[PDB]
Protein backbone atom coordinates (compact mmCIF):
# COMPACT_ATOMS: atom_id res chain seq x y z
CA UNK A 1 0.00 0.00 0.00
CA UNK A 2 2.95 2.36 0.73
CA UNK A 3 5.80 3.47 -1.14
CA UNK A 4 9.56 1.94 -0.90
CA UNK A 5 11.47 4.49 0.79
CA UNK A 6 14.41 2.64 -0.38
CA UNK A 7 14.22 3.14 -4.41
CA UNK A 8 12.35 6.77 -3.57
CA UNK A 9 13.54 10.24 -3.50
CA UNK A 10 12.60 11.83 -0.10
CA UNK A 11 10.01 14.82 0.38
CA UNK A 12 12.10 16.99 -1.49
CA UNK A 13 11.01 20.48 0.17
CA UNK A 14 11.13 18.83 3.70
CA UNK A 15 15.01 17.96 3.19
CA UNK A 16 17.24 19.24 5.34
CA UNK A 17 20.70 17.00 5.24
CA UNK A 18 20.92 16.77 1.24
CA UNK A 19 23.90 14.01 1.95
CA UNK A 20 21.84 11.55 4.23
CA UNK A 21 18.34 11.57 2.79
CA UNK A 22 20.05 11.78 -1.21
CA UNK A 23 22.60 9.20 -0.02
CA UNK A 24 20.55 6.49 -2.49
CA UNK A 25 20.89 8.49 -5.77
CA UNK A 26 23.51 9.67 -7.82
CA UNK A 27 23.38 13.76 -8.58
CA UNK A 28 25.03 13.57 -12.62
CA UNK A 29 26.29 16.63 -14.48
CA UNK A 30 24.27 20.10 -13.72
CA UNK A 31 21.40 18.76 -11.76
CA UNK A 32 20.78 20.62 -8.44
CA UNK A 33 18.46 20.90 -5.91
CA UNK A 34 16.71 24.19 -5.24
CA UNK A 35 13.85 25.81 -3.20
CA UNK A 36 12.24 22.37 -3.06
CA UNK A 37 12.80 20.23 -6.11
CA UNK A 38 15.38 19.19 -8.66
CA UNK A 39 16.42 21.42 -11.74
CA UNK A 40 18.17 19.18 -13.86
CA UNK A 41 18.88 21.67 -16.85
CA UNK A 42 19.98 24.71 -14.99
CA UNK A 43 21.52 26.76 -17.56
CA UNK A 44 21.76 26.89 -20.97
CA UNK A 45 23.07 23.77 -22.79
CA UNK A 46 23.58 21.66 -19.42
CA UNK A 47 22.42 17.73 -18.61
CA UNK A 48 21.50 16.77 -15.73
CA UNK A 49 20.32 13.04 -14.14
CA UNK A 50 19.10 11.60 -11.13
CA UNK A 51 19.85 7.47 -11.14
CA UNK A 52 19.50 5.56 -8.13
CA UNK A 53 22.51 3.54 -6.87
CA UNK A 54 21.05 0.53 -6.18
CA UNK A 55 19.86 -2.27 -8.49
CA UNK A 56 16.04 -2.96 -8.61
CA UNK A 57 14.82 -6.33 -8.03
CA UNK A 58 10.76 -7.21 -9.24
CA UNK A 59 8.96 -9.11 -6.52
CA UNK A 60 5.44 -9.76 -8.17
CA UNK A 61 4.51 -5.87 -9.68
CA UNK A 62 5.69 -2.26 -9.37
CA UNK A 63 5.01 0.73 -9.88
CA UNK A 64 6.88 4.15 -10.48
CA UNK A 65 5.80 7.33 -10.21
CA UNK A 66 8.00 10.57 -11.53
CA UNK A 67 5.98 14.20 -11.21
CA UNK A 68 8.33 16.69 -13.11
CA UNK A 69 7.52 19.44 -15.46
CA UNK A 70 9.35 21.79 -17.94
CA UNK A 71 9.68 25.54 -17.39
CA UNK A 72 10.56 28.19 -18.93
CA UNK A 73 10.48 27.78 -22.95
CA UNK A 74 7.78 27.05 -25.33
CA UNK A 75 9.59 26.81 -29.16
CA UNK A 76 11.69 24.33 -30.45
CA UNK A 77 14.51 22.53 -29.89
CA UNK A 78 16.36 18.92 -29.66
CA UNK A 79 15.84 19.22 -25.57
CA UNK A 80 13.75 16.32 -23.54
CA UNK A 81 13.67 14.58 -20.63
CA UNK A 82 14.01 10.81 -20.34
CA UNK A 83 12.89 8.23 -18.18
CA UNK A 84 14.75 4.93 -17.70
CA UNK A 85 14.68 1.30 -17.05
CA UNK A 86 17.89 -0.36 -18.15
CA UNK A 87 19.67 -3.16 -17.13
CA UNK A 88 23.63 -3.38 -16.24
CA UNK A 89 27.07 -3.28 -17.55
CA UNK A 90 27.33 0.38 -16.86
CA UNK A 91 30.34 2.09 -18.79
CA UNK A 92 28.99 5.80 -18.52
CA UNK A 93 27.92 8.02 -21.38
CA UNK A 94 25.23 11.14 -21.46
CA UNK A 95 25.22 11.21 -25.30
CA UNK A 96 21.62 10.16 -25.25
CA UNK A 97 19.33 12.74 -23.61
CA UNK A 98 21.91 13.60 -20.29
CA UNK A 99 21.36 9.65 -19.74
CA UNK A 100 22.99 7.31 -21.46
CA UNK A 101 24.80 6.21 -24.07
CA UNK A 102 22.63 5.72 -27.68
CA UNK A 103 23.71 1.99 -27.19
CA UNK A 104 21.59 0.29 -23.83
CA UNK A 105 19.80 -2.63 -22.52
CA UNK A 106 16.50 -1.21 -21.26
CA UNK A 107 13.03 0.96 -21.77
CA UNK A 108 13.98 4.72 -22.39
CA UNK A 109 10.48 7.43 -22.15
CA UNK A 110 11.15 10.38 -23.84
CA UNK A 111 9.37 13.75 -23.41
CA UNK A 112 10.70 15.89 -26.75
CA UNK A 113 9.23 17.78 -29.52
CA UNK A 114 9.64 14.77 -31.83
CA UNK A 115 10.05 16.21 -35.37
CA UNK A 116 6.79 14.51 -36.58
CA UNK A 117 4.75 13.85 -33.90
CA UNK A 118 6.00 17.44 -31.91
CA UNK A 119 4.79 17.42 -28.23
CA UNK A 120 4.90 13.91 -27.15
CA UNK A 121 6.05 10.93 -25.18
CA UNK A 122 7.93 8.36 -26.86
CA UNK A 123 9.15 4.80 -25.71
CA UNK A 124 11.98 2.88 -27.22
CA UNK A 125 13.49 -0.49 -26.27
CA UNK A 126 17.14 -1.39 -26.60
CA UNK A 127 18.65 -4.63 -25.89
CA UNK A 128 22.39 -3.80 -25.68
CA UNK A 129 23.50 -4.68 -29.19
CA UNK A 130 22.56 -1.52 -31.17
CA UNK A 131 23.07 2.40 -31.45
CA UNK A 132 19.04 3.78 -30.97
CA UNK A 133 19.46 6.72 -33.36
CA UNK A 134 16.25 9.16 -32.49
CA UNK A 135 15.44 9.65 -36.33
CA UNK A 136 15.69 6.24 -37.65
CA UNK A 137 15.51 3.40 -35.09
CA UNK A 138 11.78 3.25 -33.94
CA UNK A 139 9.51 3.87 -30.93
CA UNK A 140 7.12 1.31 -29.72
CA UNK A 141 4.17 3.45 -28.48
CA UNK A 142 3.88 6.88 -27.69
CA UNK A 143 0.86 9.98 -27.12
CA UNK A 144 0.63 13.28 -27.84
CA UNK A 145 1.19 15.24 -24.57
CA UNK A 146 1.84 18.87 -23.76
CA UNK A 147 4.62 19.60 -21.45
CA UNK A 148 6.68 22.58 -22.05
CA UNK A 149 6.25 25.82 -20.41
CA UNK A 150 4.47 24.75 -17.25
CA UNK A 151 4.47 25.60 -13.56
CA UNK A 152 1.79 22.95 -13.11
CA UNK A 153 3.48 19.36 -12.53
CA UNK A 154 2.56 15.87 -14.44
CA UNK A 155 2.93 12.70 -13.30
CA UNK A 156 4.18 9.70 -15.05
CA UNK A 157 2.90 6.47 -13.63
CA UNK A 158 5.10 3.31 -15.26
CA UNK A 159 2.79 0.02 -13.73
CA UNK A 160 4.35 -3.43 -14.85
CA UNK A 161 3.78 -6.42 -13.73
CA UNK A 162 5.51 -9.65 -14.99
CA UNK A 163 2.36 -12.29 -13.68
CA UNK A 164 0.06 -10.40 -15.84
CA UNK A 165 2.52 -11.69 -18.90
CA UNK A 166 4.40 -8.74 -18.52
CA UNK A 167 1.59 -5.81 -18.65
CA UNK A 168 2.93 -2.31 -18.69
CA UNK A 169 1.26 0.75 -18.54
CA UNK A 170 1.98 4.32 -18.76
CA UNK A 171 -0.32 7.08 -17.50
CA UNK A 172 -0.03 10.73 -17.96
CA UNK A 173 -1.93 12.73 -15.69
CA UNK A 174 -3.47 9.33 -15.06
CA UNK A 175 -4.65 9.45 -18.43
CA UNK A 176 -3.25 6.38 -19.95
CA UNK A 177 -0.44 7.23 -23.19
CA UNK A 178 -0.01 3.93 -23.64
CA UNK A 179 0.05 -0.24 -22.53
CA UNK A 180 1.95 -2.86 -23.65
CA UNK A 181 3.13 -6.45 -23.15
CA UNK A 182 7.13 -5.95 -25.07
CA UNK A 183 8.83 -5.30 -22.23
CA UNK A 184 9.80 -8.08 -20.59
CA UNK A 185 13.39 -8.02 -19.20
CA UNK A 186 12.46 -6.87 -15.31
CA UNK A 187 16.54 -9.02 -13.84
CA UNK A 188 17.79 -5.92 -11.89
CA UNK A 189 17.37 -2.88 -13.23
CA UNK A 190 18.39 0.75 -12.69
CA UNK A 191 15.60 3.49 -12.89
CA UNK A 192 16.57 7.30 -13.21
CA UNK A 193 16.04 10.30 -15.36
CA UNK A 194 17.76 12.93 -17.42
CA UNK A 195 17.48 16.20 -19.36
CA UNK A 196 19.09 18.00 -21.77
CA UNK A 197 18.14 21.28 -23.18
CA UNK A 198 20.05 24.13 -25.10
CA UNK A 199 20.75 27.90 -25.05
CA UNK A 200 16.77 28.47 -24.74
CA UNK A 201 17.28 27.32 -20.79
CA UNK A 202 14.70 25.02 -20.87
CA UNK A 203 14.53 24.24 -16.92
CA UNK A 204 13.21 20.04 -16.77
CA UNK A 205 12.72 19.73 -13.29
CA UNK A 206 11.81 16.90 -10.92
CA UNK A 207 9.55 17.28 -8.28
CA UNK A 208 8.55 13.78 -6.69
CA UNK A 209 9.63 10.31 -7.18
CA UNK A 210 8.21 6.93 -5.63
CA UNK A 211 8.64 3.40 -6.12
CA UNK A 212 5.51 0.73 -4.90
CA UNK A 213 6.29 -2.35 -4.70
CA UNK A 214 3.36 -3.35 -6.46
CA UNK A 215 0.01 -2.50 -8.50
CA UNK A 216 -1.90 0.38 -6.78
Amino acid sequence: LKWNKGYSLPNLLEVTDQQKELSQWTLGDKVKLEEGRFVLTPGKNTKGSLWLKPEYSIKDAMTIEWTFRSFGFRGSTKGGLAFWLKQGNEGDSTELFGGSSKKFNGLMILLRLDDKLGESVTAYLNDGTKDLDIESSPYFASCLFQYQDSMVPSTLRLTYNPLDNHLLKLQMDNRVCFQTRKVKFMSPFRIGTSAINDASKESFEILKMKLYDGVI
